[PDB]
């Protein structure tokens, strides 16, 4: 299917907890579950390149990728990383990440999308996970 859309957040569970297992400080966590508690995420998708888009109310970041081609991006805290997303459906991408310096938690994430056109997105830190739902705008 597409994943193509402007999404807004539906669902949130675990995200704080996830912050603490990447070393988020208390003062950053409690400003990123605040009014940065709406992202919204705009994806648009071709085939198997992917541009998305995550914005708060202060930041705002774009990837760009196809599956199965490494591109670099940030884990959730912040730290620089080698990724690469692919296919473990037709309707679920599964991205793994690797820091391009230092060590700290095993680090990945997945978007699903589900036949009533909900989007899953799960953001994992070795043994956390956080789960986030959207809908389309």
């Amino acid at each position: 299917p597409n994943f193509s859309g402007n999404w807004k957040i539906i669902r949130s569970e675990n995200f704080e907890e996830l912050l603490k297992v990447l070393g988020v400080n208390v003062m950053l966590r409690k400003i990123a579950v605040a009014a940065a508690s709406k992202p919204a995420v705009e994806i648009k998708q071709e085939g198997d390149t992917f541009y998305i888009k995550t914005s708060t109310t202060v930041r705002t970041t774009e990837i760009n990728f196809k599956v199965g081609e490494e591109f670099e991006e940030q884990t959730v805290d912040g730290r620089p990383c080698k990724s690469l997303v692919k296919w473990e459906s037709e309707n679920k991408m599964v991205c793994e990440q690797k820091l391009l310096k230092g060590e700290g938690p095993k680090t990945s994430w997945t978007l699903e999308l589900t036949n009533d056109g909900e989007l899953i997105l799960t953001m994992t830190a070795d043994d956390v996970v956080c789960t986030k739902v959207y809908v389309r705008e």
